């Protein structure tokens, strides 16, 4: 993909940046030009790079200069030989240096261009294509790797979506149950939910979600999903034959999905089991993952798949002799592996604009 | 009940009394003439009785005493002028003076005495009807209040068992669906359940159950449930078609449960929604209850429902036009609602044993 | 005081209205006229009142309307018979509808006018007295309940400022060290306190305290204080002898002091302690207690004293046969005590523009 | 040390283990022959060996066996090559096969034998050397390496102390503080405390200490400590002029120290600080260290100092122009440092009963 630029440096923007890191691709491939934050500070930019609550010690070497020698304050990142630029937040993409700084492919991660003619500002400014890091509205183009990439057409799709967490773990899912022919006539799902950047330490005000406002880690708050929905979206099969909620819990990172599914034919648990673990081995690799061990969330921190099948969990607990009535169990670290997703559509896209393969 | 005795006195064994207390009935009804616990220093208790971490401060007067003036220290409660005896635990049952304290009602709390000949040891040292209040086995009738505390038989059942907390959240719930004439012709459960005084604060043996050892709060920690199960046992109509799993949330209070069904004729969640709430009015009046504002479990703390219905979260969160496949959601907090139904069936029990009718 | 206006309605204005609810003050004494916060549905105001994580439910009636009928959205809080007016807040307080509602002392909330000139804006607005809620600067008076608010002069200070809660806990305490003749020539101060509204849920950004921004339920995270500080100017005696530092804990609600000090004239912790509880009996009732149970931060809550001594602490833990090197140990409800003295204040200061005394 | 044993086998047991393993040093130089605990169940072993909730996954392989085929289940644990026997836990470590099975030093991790008769039924058992990784009583000498391990007696000291987690910290503080000739006239010391073992996730039993079975995680618990006392003991010029109060607070791992003591002669904490810092590059390396950057408790975990000197946090936060009135802050992993400083204890003492030195 070589040149890109990042919208927005908190949590994914970080955990993104980071992934292409650790991945061995910084300046053979792809080639971080800028970051872009509510600020210039490069140094707090090293700080908020090396260390991190959740997830451990950056493991690389974090430098600090100044672009032009009349700054005041460095303003560049030097990661491990390469230069990256400090960019001053704008209200409004359009306003971006883009083409000037010599970018092509921009990442969003403010969350507040989510509306498709919103993040087409990064076009108006230069760049030349972006990737919502979360669920676009407006008819940007939905893609879940390894279920549906390869509808990607350099001509047709310009601002686009890499879906959202949850929706990235039951895709997955639901697409080897489709394709290995068991079916789904009808599906409901629940999420179990680590608490985020947009929730409240405290009691605070949420004026369009009452009960998200409430103080994160004294509760379990119920709340909506779009992730089955936008199942639909990417498997086209499934129309309006999903759907699902939310609860939040106090725990800092990971999550797990909880699919009960009717299906089309006379099926075991036993059967599926074997399906899933075996396109772990197959064309699900590296995407779809398995367990077969007895192990909690915190033992997914850092778990670079989109969906990890617990096996144990599932078959100790459906009926038996049961035929079509079934529930599955799926974990996924909601930073770490959405996020090298990211990097993921990123390289493939390009790849594709016959920006030369891999 | 008039005579009563207590066997282990925390958490539920403290809920359990305290109960009865704010109740009104401690000297007028019930009489609690000893409990026994770890030890004997009755100040330790009272410390332990009027500061509470999660339900708040007692509000009643605690007192001690010695019951003969060569004792050491104070062996005796005085609870809002009431005298209850502190008493030595035991390793065995059999060895408990019931006969001589003059105790006839015995209320199971160690944890350590589920098995029916086990509890039966209460009936040996000269006690007469024991209620284990935690699922028991070997034979032990099992009820659920407003479900069937009806088959009560006065002659029969002398060690009986007040299910267990889930149990009597999800019991009442099926129970209106059976009835109303919905159906369950197979249903699947999921609770998110806060941890109890078994887990560990930090990485923890449990060669029984892997998974229960892990630190406590700092996990989503998959576990299994007899709670279905033990529905089939006090609906029959319904053996085989039930099962579900717990996740361990870092909580300390309150548990939510997330049903979904499969109904036997057609229908609405629009009309499932109306029956529940008539169920709150009508004959399950003050066992189950329902809400339709944006509470969080925060908000269930020291309710003393058996089970909650809350509204807007189902409502909100089904499929559109779906005639038979459903999903209720309904709180409860874990300790506090189970500690009155216990009492509610010590008495249900006694005026039928026409010990006195209310 | 009778007409009040409340800048920002969140914690501190909400406690501060509970306050004088629960203290019987609404529609006697004190008139709350009018709110202000971001935004004016009066529905998200009053699920906001009735529900609270920590405190508790609202043990009184809530209710909204609309002032006129051509209006959307309900705009009148109307509690226990009382109609409190929803107002829109403002960038710049000196468009406060002061004047015309009738407003004349109005409580500073929102965080936003620290600096003396910024919140005499409300004056300007045609409000008549304005107390800051938090340590205000630029030559606004600073008033400590029971231990200088006698200094208060109608005819000089017209923008005032409360302390912080930290300074309202250490405050009494170093005022009968003093008082009773022991002296400080010199101290030192750590408090462990809770998290606030200004932390973030996970790794955050925090440009000015980059310390603050990391995750919050995940750390211990030394802080500073300008508590002991703001101290010399309540009691000018002992200006440049004190400071100290603060911890963040993972905990919601309640904090505590730990003083470590240097006495002027020989003692025994013995004696102090005798006269610390006799200040609590005496000139200092109601401002400073003492607990000489085994009471731990839960035990705390709701409680409304400035400043709670813990005796067993104080006791055990200094060296024996000491002279001069003390340490003392007291609690307080960083949230609540503080919202109680916010209302003791603006009374006091009432009565003393001879607005009627009580 | 070659032969080693280990009695008990979690957390401490668990990071002194891995401790030999991660400094490369088992089966060249140190052979750990048995592990034994409350079961023998090599696979649980391997569990709790793979995944842990805070330090993170097991970075070599576990693998399991049986010593001979009529076992039942695997006995023994084979980790990077090498043969561990899991060994059945004893009442009464008089009955442990030390001698038999070619142990020499253990390493005891109950907590059930401080008092220095009990533990020396090791030496009856045919061990030779014992090393009580927390405070013993009754006479057993105590090191703090880096402080006192000279002292060390091949002749003299059988059963041994290795101190505790906190007088670990504290020690190597005070010792360059004396060393370098400030002093220490008198001092004073709080330790704010990650939770441990022996705390309960929900309000408990805890009969000599009340205030430490209250719930762990959900409040701050003031608890005393033995830490400063036993300074003393390993620098008798200090003896009687130091003590301290531990505040428990809900965070799993790292631990800080506050002290705050009077100097001997006329300084700066200019010149303080300075000192500290280049005890770190000479005499007191790799137990004492040292910070200057912006970091909080979630930094340290799995940093093997036994002492980390918080510098911005101290000068930040001291008196101007002071001379004598001084406080210090130094943080500490409790678990892994002092894990570590067990493997340096019995890799000495062996060298010097001229077991090969290193
Ligand atoms: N963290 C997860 O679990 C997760 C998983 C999948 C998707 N997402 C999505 O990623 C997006 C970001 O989530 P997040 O948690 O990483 O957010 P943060 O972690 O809340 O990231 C937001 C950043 O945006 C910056 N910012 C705000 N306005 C800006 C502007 N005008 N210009 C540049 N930067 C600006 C902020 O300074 C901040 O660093 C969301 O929209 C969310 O839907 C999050
Ligand atoms: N609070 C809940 O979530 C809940 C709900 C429903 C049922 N229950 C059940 O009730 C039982 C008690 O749980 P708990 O939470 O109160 O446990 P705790 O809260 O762990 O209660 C146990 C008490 O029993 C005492 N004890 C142990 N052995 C004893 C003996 N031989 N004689 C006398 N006292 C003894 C202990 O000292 C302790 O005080 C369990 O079996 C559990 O399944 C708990
Ligand atoms: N609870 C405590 O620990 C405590 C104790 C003593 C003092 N304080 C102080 O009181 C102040 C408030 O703290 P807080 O905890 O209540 O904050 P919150 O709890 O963060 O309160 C802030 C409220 O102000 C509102 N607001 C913001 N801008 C506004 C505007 N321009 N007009 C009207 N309303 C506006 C916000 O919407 C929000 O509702 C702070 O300055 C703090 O220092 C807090
Ligand atoms: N974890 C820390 O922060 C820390 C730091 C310094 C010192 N310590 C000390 O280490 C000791 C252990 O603490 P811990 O937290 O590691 O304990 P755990 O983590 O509570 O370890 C105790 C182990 O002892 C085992 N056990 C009990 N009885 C036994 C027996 N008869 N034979 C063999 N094994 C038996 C248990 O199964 C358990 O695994 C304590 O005495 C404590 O003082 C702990």
């Amino acid at each position: 993909t070589i040149k890109v630029g990042i919208n927005g440096f908190g949590r994914i923007g970080r955990m993104v940046f980071q992934a292409l890191c650790d991945d061995g691709l910084l300046g053979n491939e792809i080639d971080v030009v800028a970051v872009v934050d509510m600020n210039t500070d490069a140094r707090y930019f090293a700080y908020q790079m090396k260390y991190d609550s959740v997830h451990g010690k950056f493991k690389h070497s974090v430098s600090t200069t100044k672009s032009k020698p009349s700054v005041a304050k460095d303003d560049t990142l030097v990661v491990n030989g390469h230069r990256i630029l400090c960019v001053k937040a704008q209200r409004n993409p359009a306003d971006l240096p883009w083409g000037k700084l010599g970018v092509e492919y921009v990442i969003e991660s403010t969350g507040l261009f989510t509306v498709k003619s919103a993040a087409e500002g990064h076009l108006r400014g230069g760049a030349r294509k972006v990737v919502i890091s979360a669920p676009a509205s407006g008819g940007a183009k939905t893609f879940v790797m390894g279920v549906n990439h390869n509808n990607y057409n350099p001509r047709e799709q310009h601002v686009v979506s890499n879906a959202s967490c949850t929706t990235n773990c039951l895709a997955p899912l639901v697409h080897v149950l489709v394709k290995e022919g068991f079916g789904i006539s009808t599906g409901l799902m629940t999420t179990v939910h680590s608490y985020t950047a947009t929730q409240k330490t405290v009691d605070g005000v949420s004026v369009k979600d009452w009960r998200g406002g409430r103080a994160a880690a004294l509760n379990i708050i119920p709340s909506t999903t779009g992730a089955a929905k936008a199942v639909g979206m990417v498997i086209p099969s499934t129309q309006g034959k999903l759907t699902g909620m939310a609860f939040r819990v106090p725990t800092a990172d990971v999550s797990v999905v909880d699919l009960t599914f009717i299906a089309t034919r006379d099926t075991s648990i036993k059967e599926i089991d074997a399906a899933l673990k075996r396109a772990s081995k197959t064309y699900m690799k590296n995407i779809l993952g398995y367990t077969d061990e007895e192990l909690v969330s915190a033992d997914f921190i850092s778990d670079s798949r989109s969906s990890i099948y617990d096996s144990k969990a599932t078959l100790q607990n459906n009926l038996p002799n049961e035929r079509r009535f079934f529930k599955i169990v799926s974990w996924y670290d909601n930073e770490w592996g959405y996020s090298h997703r990211v990097v993921d559509l990123v390289r493939h896209m390009a790849a594709r604009d016959r920006a030369a393969k891999l």
